[PDB]
């Protein structure tokens, strides 16, 4: 949860994301503490959208595991809500970051965007 170390990790994330505009992925400023799937202007996959509508909020403790396996995390979330029938299919332009500390750190960095 070292935000400054997270800035470096975020350079990897900038392959697809920016803070303040949509790109391959949605803009991330304000993502921490927000309902999943609700960055203005971005067209989410059914899986990323459906998870937010089922009550997924991007708290730090949700973003950190998500970043290791977006499809698995989202499906697990929906399945535990008894909504496995909304979890069919996969996310867009899927990226996985295995390193746990890098995930923790970049999530602290995301909180600095707003
Ligand atoms: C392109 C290959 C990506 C890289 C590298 C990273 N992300 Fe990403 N992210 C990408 C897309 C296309 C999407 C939307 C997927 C969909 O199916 O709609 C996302 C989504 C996120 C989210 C969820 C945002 C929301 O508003 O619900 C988060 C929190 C996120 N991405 C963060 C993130 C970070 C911190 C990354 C670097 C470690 C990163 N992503 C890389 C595409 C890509
Ligand atoms: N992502």
């Amino acid at each position: 949860q070292d935000a400054k170390a997270g800035e470096a990790v975020f350079k990897q994330c900038m392959t697809c994301h920016r803070a303040d505009k949509n790109m391959v992925g949605p803009a991330l400023a304000g993502v921490v503490g927000r309902k999943a799937g609700t960055a203005a202007g971005f067209t989410y996959s059914p899986l990323n959208h459906n998870s937010g509508e089922a009550g997924l909020v991007w708290t730090a403790d949700n973003i950190v595991p998500y970043l290791a396996d977006p499809n698995a995390f989202l499906k697990k979330f929906l399945t535990e809500k008894g909504k496995a029938d909304q979890a069919v299919g996969v996310t867009k332009m899927t990226f996985k970051l295995a390193n746990e500390q890098q995930r923790k750190d970049v999530v602290a960095y995301l909180a600095t965007l707003k």
